């Protein structure tokens, strides 16, 4: 159940790469540093063909998902690769209803008002938002008012020094696809560290 | 008229309660500081049993209607309670065609360019800008160009210092559901007069 | 090709006036300054009597489109005026579909996610951001990791001293349409200088 | 430099205006059209307020010197105001004196060989030939054989019809005046336009 | 005598007479006169001229207005002037000449044909010229010089006939001089030549 | 503590390599594979660049010595090189001082039972059993009968399907190095993971 | 030296010489003497000038007058009449020459286009003019210029060909100077020329 | 005399027991099923109380020693027990001083060859071969070729099955230990008797 | 006495040789002799060792290589030194052997069984150790022993035969050393083993 896990770690490694194996090796860097709940966006040459074959950490109690997910023929393959849960950038219809068939867990993409009612009205109660740096924390707060039952994982800006701020206003997770990728191997992993360690403090 | 009325008085209440008691009560001290435009978020326990009982201030000049309805239920329940208007968080097709044939004054939530025109060719000359405190009065600004025929009514990020802000910007009136609320009534009652005179003053 | 004159000028008009009298001088002053790529806001009193009447400067170089164009009716006017592109403050379905039939370059507006990834599924690699001044570059930097193949034209919170920013973030050209169009024709032509200076140096 | 600009250019236009704020019309849309070379007389109504208000062409790399002047004071006010060079419609030995101490290009006008043979002796290599619509391109040519180090801006009788045969006589540059600036700045710069690209072929 | 200013425009045309003798002079004097024209000019060219001068001012008491051209000295200028010429004109510009008309009180009118003689005239204080020959350069040449002498008015001679002394005045002009074209011929073909030419200059 | 983790963990990688960059790939995928143990070999080529490098996991709850060291400069390299631990292939009273001296845990190699009743004397209650193909868990349990309170960790001769019955002979640890820490990182995490799952049951 | 005014009414006909070299002004010269063309200028813008107008002196006693052109100073003029020229030509009217070559006793005749210095050539001695350029000025210049200047003999210089060559010598100038018309091609084609010109005048 | 012994009987058990009590039942039980040579374990709890107490067996003709003596401290209180024999594990040059000048028969633990050819030195014929399960009857019968005059008594790896195979190769005697040493007295008895049948054919 | 080691690599198989007489010794050390096998070590264990080690000197001019084997004392070492070894070889690490050796100039080499023992070789200069007995270990021992000693090689004596002598070379061996799988039968059957035996080895 992702909801659960989800709270168990409150972060996500939002995994980019130009190669599998540049993909493979962030993986293991930042599975190393404390950070189970790990996606990878469907951008990545072959990014199939590295979903795959990191059943080996799922064993280890690793979460593999896959990220930037904007149509369904993606997501189709994304799943057939054993991929847990589907994350999109955008609120799309096609995708929900397969991922819904499949028992696979979704979270759209929001930023607005409307987008938020018209996902909320297909069910889904965890939301991205994003870009997460536009709106800012302030969003919500404002959310929260006149829906007190949705909840939001955030992406993009988020840093060591403001990553509190936002456990502050209220979210669930947070989604971190700089700060906790860029850099060789060994400096992701001391990045990890001291996201995790940040995050425990506060939080 | 609505239009005129939000003209002359240029400040909603946006009253929020966690009970039928206490939004009674402060929708008095409200009135009684000078602010006779008043909208009950439709999410406090027995709002309906509220806005029913209220009905002895509109023969003082009060204005009462009903905001945060996001289905034609409670739209429905709204009407029925005698609200005067409606005020959602989002821009929705079937409260709006309710509303029109009720003959129910109706204004909807925007925040994007296309929210706005759809809206605009729906009859819609009175918009709600929400969240108000994310966008800023740069917003107005910038739709005032290439629609001069739209008035907003922003709700959120109001407070005594910027108000001034965004009436030089040129809004239609101010919504406040959080400086002018929140404490107890013979505090609100006094939060509410500084309110009016720095309107008054400015505009 | 739009596409390569945008990438060579960096910098458009986006002309705005009362009369066609104004529009006239203005043009002038803005031609004379360095700036080629000319739009005129499809508001302006017999805005039509403008577009066809500068069709003279086509030959001496000058790109004349027309903007702020919200329908198609506008839309047919402003093409058989001798409008070279359409702009529009929103993602509309109608246009796109008049402007493809003829062979006119579109530009829609967009602000959020969604907007984005409907325009790119209808076939537009050139996206415009309105209001610019609301989401700033930062919006820009986020959408180069899920959309690296869609390029950006902001219109709006451009001036002299953060022009360079935008385009480090990374865009095809910035409208200006206050710092580019206010002012006496002499004051005009020196304003479009330094942002033709300015905009030469950071690239 | 000069004679650079006039090889470069080959056409001058000569402004005329009831008020500022027309002289500025105008010029901007002569510049834009694509003439970088501008005339503004000086014997018109306030004239000392055109050639500064036209300061911001200069960066935009246009050229602006004083027309039509005929006296010493005339030429002093121009150089004060800021004016690149100095015109005239007759040879002055002490305008021939002036402009040079302040390293300022100068300009006779001439009409008969006579005149032309003592510009050169003041070391005047461009003179303006006046009344061209008089002489006509036969001056500018039979000129030519004796004179072949002289180099001609007639002004007058020169319009686009014949504007190439003008250059076949063999000048450096044409002054055309009201033949492109007149009408709405709109219309200025149409001709401006017409006259620019008609020149770049002949 | 800045009155001739007036009077030229009032007439605008002036005879300019040659003879081989004092009775043609005289007869096509009177030619001129009867058929309108009150301004007449005796050339030098006739060795009779001063005679011609002196013996037709009975004409001055009926309106006439008679002077001198084709002078080309001092001392013929002031031959002319002795003889009762009210006005002087030359064929050239003469600062000689202009001196001793300005220190007798003589209206002169020197003979110009380029910017620089037209600039020239101008320290003489001279505000009409005489443009010759006008058939050289014709009517564009007096429009032309609008702009550097918006002040100076022109009196044209030679290049003028019936077919065209209409379209001279287009250009700005006081007055025009004409030759053969009216001064020819027998006393009655004179005076009938003159009656065409102020007829249709007094009308257009 | 060493003796406590050895207990805990009961699994010590010997990492190898070409470069240091192959090691630090190698010594991450083992780290994730849940081996918190690693022994760096300081024979190899550079060798002191490795140790400094994998600095970043120690935070993380890895322990890295060095491995086959046989003498006392190496040690005192190996030691400045931040080394945790030090482990040979053989017994020297020179290196069972000076890692002493300087806290250092140190463990020697032992073949036969008049090397065990030698390092024994010099206060090592831990031994290095080596080569394991060649005693084999019939060593481990024959003189745990003569010698209850002296523990081993045998080297080589270690894999998946026997790694059970050297546990049932009675070891604190087993060295297992190049039987999982070979092919590319993904696949020595996954044989990394395989040993401990096999490991966590007897 | 008036001995010139017979020889240019007696010839008619002058022919104006220009070259970049010696040996193509030698091959003209010689050309356009045997055209019948007996009055010669050579042109002070040939390199040489004086080599050419020296080595051509043979001429001399053929009945051939070699003088020089394009004289725009004295130290030109000087470097001709070193040269054995004949007369010095220019385009202007200038005081320095017209002095130096009175003290030489070299006949000089200076260039004009208005009645001013027209008159001033005058007043320095100079009854024979060189009219210039005659492209602009036509011959209604010289019909006009009469009256006034009744004793005054032109030179028109270019503008004249095969064509008008009778209309100038019909308005009584003195001589025609031709250039290019006459003076270009193969020295075969330059006589032919010449020989054509001679024939036309003679007959006008 | 001792070596004498070993070739008459060719069989040495060696007991173990957590009290002095079960210690004396099962030496009895292997004296009665015909084993006369008897090895005390000195690792035991107590320890100097059972070879006193198993003092009348000597008078049956029983040969009663103490082994696993490691130290000098051990080896001269199991002679002050009445030991008349000491066995080691490994070679100690104060123990073959201590038991040469008191007269007692003392063996010392090899595995190799430069062990051998040192115990050989302070005139040890006969060698503890240990463990036996680890090199095999293969060691015993290699060694004879270049050391033909050296004798074993190896332990460990000896059991009924494989008992004649040791024999075969070449040894004086041989430690079987728990191999009968286990079970009840009646099965220790048993197991004794079954050993002595056995080697008694070859 | 390096050029050992190149020996031992060309030939790749020793002879131990062990007799009860002068006579056996003889007549064995000759049969391997001529099936093929150069390099002979006569043992001690032969109760006239330095005999058959004088005797067979005249092996060496046919390139027999004559060492002593089993030498466990220095004395012992001594006799053979002066018979005439060029080579010592011992079952074991011994010290004061090695440093006679070194001494003299004799080849010595020490017979090890554990790292530890590798491992002090080391310290005395040694690049060639006899593993003994090779049936205890294996050639999985030579193996394991390239990591920690990279630079070191093996002679196994002992657990070779036909069935394995070509195998045992695959851990990296040097060299083997044959006991009586070589050396036992009759002369005749000792010179086809030996044939039997370099034959199979040139292989791998």
């Amino acid at each position: 159940k992702m909801e659960e896990l989800f709270k168990e770690h409150k972060i996500v490694a939002v995994l980019r790469a130009n190669s599998r194996e540049e993909a493979i090796e962030i993986a293991l860097a930042v599975f190393a540093g404390g950070v189970h709940l790990i996606e990878i966006t469907f951008t990545v040459p072959d990014a199939d063909e590295v979903i795959k074959r990191l059943e080996m950490l799922k064993r280890a109690g690793a979460i593999i998902g896959a990220g930037t997910v904007t149509s369904v023929e993606q997501c189709r393959e994304a799943v057939e690769s054993g991929a847990e849960f589907i994350v999109s950038p955008h609120l799309d219809e096609e995708i929900s209803q397969f991922c819904k068939e499949e028992g696979v867990f979704y979270m759209p993409g929001v930023m607005t008002p409307t987008e938020l009612v018209k996902a909320m009205k297909l069910g889904h109660t965890i939301l991205k938002l994003f870009p997460g740096e536009v709106v800012g924390p302030q969003f919500v707060e404002a959310m929260k008012g006149p829906f007190p039952n949705v909840k939001f994982v955030p992406t993009g800006g988020v840093n060591l020094d403001n990553v509190c701020e936002w456990f502050e206003a209220g979210v669930l997770a947070v989604g971190v696809g700089s700060a906790l990728v860029e850099g060789k191997p060994s400096e992701v992993a001391e990045k990890a560290r001291r996201f995790v360690k940040k995050i425990r403090g506060c939080t």
